[PDB]
């Protein structure tokens, strides 16, 4: 009945909703205002999702998912992607489509539904706390990912049970968290959102003309493959690198030493941004013939900042960029709100304040405000939060392929969203049964230098003199960022059949059979934790037996105190193996004759 926002980071997700026109973020049944995005499916079945699951990452690598995000919307060629094949302990493999996927107890799946499964928890926390069903949700996405990625987030929204009411970029909920109390005096802003995983830059104005507060994103740029982890890889890498000099062993033959130097490197960063100097101690973190091996590394703050000035300034450019295509400059930009927790560092609070000339705002949550603006997103749409008005734009130029492989814009980058662009093809040969259309997305003026989105064959063309046929082709991004492409002839209307072809992406019969896969795997957790349930119940009852013997048993008659010696061992027969119903029916046997020793 209420919607609810959802940001799905890269490491860590949160939910919030609007209590009345208050947001307000939701914790999780650990305690916990966000929850890592973290999946592990274990041998029992137990789908576990956030703290628990890395708890058991130690115990369960192969099948301990992270970082999904990363992945999500890529194919499986991209560089990127094969750098992070040969990295995590989970087996990423190429699907039938070339897209990447993952591979949990020799199953293929696709990352919206390791994705969905986070969603599905945060969909649980929502419902826990409100006590009806939810339904319907907002779900964020870094400002600069493509077509295929937004895509690929709203079906794992479409997975999870939830109706994907709006994707909103992330520094565009930051800004309506921040204007929800400090929009009203005409004020532009840059939102420098710096997470796990993604980068994104946006200039966004405020503004309170006649009495409605209007957010304009004037630019937006970034990198979708800058975050945390990087900063962690540079870490491991000089601890390994370290650690081969002093003792000979290279650690990334090791995968249970790399998750834990993984672990270790992750603390050591974070400590350092309040310490000038951390010191990793992983004892024990291998083991020879000749003994155990201990890491025992100091690491000042100088340190880390040498190994990732690099990426810090990696993230510099994007904001030239977007003052660039806002028409601004750095003395134009009222506020700066630094977003996400890797902006936690102090360097790169000192990169951004140099940069801009001016001290970031401290009145912003940089872990929590993602939310809270998709939870004011999401009253927007039900009209529970009044005289609010936003205009995004789409973060990248759509264009096609066109002679001699060169790119031609149709959409340029920074245009508001949603939008409608129509433009006149027809056939290059003779009597030309199809028209094929080959659309991208990208800056550069090569086609394979883009994000190939795929090729629209129009089919069915009636034979003609080419040139003759006159077929509009409308493109449309709707308020998602999602490209819709459509066809009509002027001369007649008639609608004009579109054939996607070599594009990324899941199909509908493909969702379809997710969903149901996601139900299935929703009913094996719950056996699960039943079958825990009555295994503590279980080991009760024979504590409490066994103390009823001690105390009474000896005034109890031998004949049943004899047999009950061998009688609790016919459950405990039971309470050894993954049986749930019969445990429950020697559980009621032992207790019938147990009974004349409880009272
Ligand atoms: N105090 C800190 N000092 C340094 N790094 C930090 C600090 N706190 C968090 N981080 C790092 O920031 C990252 C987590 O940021 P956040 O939770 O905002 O990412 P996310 O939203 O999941 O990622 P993304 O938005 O890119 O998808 C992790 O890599 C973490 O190690
Ligand atoms: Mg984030």
């Amino acid at each position: 009945g209420k919607i609810i926002g959802i940001d799905l980071g890269t490491t860590n997700s949160c939910v919030a909703i609007m209590d009345g026109t208050t947001p307000r973020v939701l914790e999780n049944a650990e305690g916990d205002r966000t929850t890592p995005s973290i999946i592990a499916y274990t041998q029992d079945g137990c789908t576990l999702v956030g703290q628990p699951a890395k708890r058991q990452a130690v115990t369960n690598p192969q099948n301990t998912l992270f970082a999904i995000k990363r992945l999500i919307g890529r194919r499986f060629q991209d560089e990127e992607v094969q750098r992070d094949v040969s990295i995590m302990p989970f087996k990423i493999i190429a699907a039938d489509n070339g897209d990447a996927w993952v591979e949990v107890k020799g199953q293929k799946m696709a990352p919206p539904q390791i994705s969905a499964e986070v969603l599905k928890k945060m969909k649980k926390t929502a419902e826990d706390y409100l006590g009806e069903p939810v339904t319907e949700a907002v779900i964020t996405v870094p400002a600069y990912f493509n077509d295929a990625q937004r895509q690929a987030t709203k079906d794992a929204g479409r997975i999870a049970g939830l109706e994907v009411k709006r994707i909103i970029n992330e520094p565009t909920a930051a800004a309506l968290a921040y204007g929800l109390d400090k929009g009203t005096g005409n004020r532009t802003i840059a939102v420098y959102d710096l997470g796990g995983g993604a980068f994104d830059i946006s200039i966004i104005e405020i503004d309170e003309v006649d009495g409605e507060k209007t957010f304009e994103v004037l630019a937006t740029n970034g990198d979708t493959h800058l975050g945390g982890e990087d900063f962690d890889s540079r870490l491991i890498n000089y601890l390994v690198e370290e650690f081969k000099k002093d003792q000979g062993i290279d650690l990334r033959n090791d995968p249970l030493a790399m998750q834990r130097l993984k672990e270790a490197a992750e603390k050591a960063k974070i400590e350092l941004s309040s310490a000038q100097q951390t010191d990793v101690n992983l004892p024990y973190i291998t083991a020879d013939a000749t003994g155990p091996k201990h890491m025992n590394i100091k690491v000042t703050r100088a340190k880390l900042e040498s190994l990732v000035e690099d990426l810090v300034n990696r993230s510099i450019e994007p904001l030239k960029v977007a003052l660039q295509d806002a028409g601004l400059s750095v003395s134009d930009i009222d506020d700066v709100i630094l977003v996400g927790g890797q902006t936690r560092m102090p360097m790169v609070q000192k990169k951004v304040a140099e940069f801009f000339g001016k001290e970031p705002r401290k009145d912003v949550n940089p872990d929590e405000a993602v939310a809270i603006g998709a939870a004011v997103q999401g009253g927007v749409l039900t009209g529970d939060v009044k005289d609010v008005l936003l205009l995004d734009v789409t973060p990248l130029s759509l264009g096609i392929e066109t002679m001699g492989g060169v790119m031609t814009t149709l959409i340029a980058k920074n245009t508001t969203i949603p939008t409608k662009h129509s433009q006149v093809f027809s056939t290059a040969e003779d009597n030309q049964s199809a028209v094929t259309i080959h659309v991208l997305q990208g800056e550069r003026k090569r086609a394979a230098d883009n994000k190939s989105l795929g090729q629209f064959n129009l089919d069915g063309i009636n034979p003609a003199p080419r040139g003759m046929p006159q077929i509009e082709v409308t493109f449309d991004i709707d308020a998602d960022g999602i490209l819709h492409v459509s066809a009509k002839d002027k001369n007649s209307g008639k609608e004009q059949k579109i054939t996607i072809k070599a594009s990324s992406g899941l199909n509908e019969d493909e969702i379809q059979k997710m969903v149901r896969d996601a139900e299935a795997n929703a009913e094996a957790d719950r056996k699960c934790e039943e079958l825990v349930q009555t295994r503590n119940q279980g080991d009760h009852l024979l504590h409490s037996t066994r103390k009823q013997v001690e105390e009474a048993g000896d005034k109890l008659p031998a004949d049943d105190k004899t047999a009950i010696e061998s009688a609790l061992t016919a459950l405990e027969t039971a309470l050894k193996g993954e049986d749930k119903a019969a445990i429950e029916a020697k559980m009621q046997e032992l207790a019938q004759v147990s009974q004349k020793l409880m009272e």
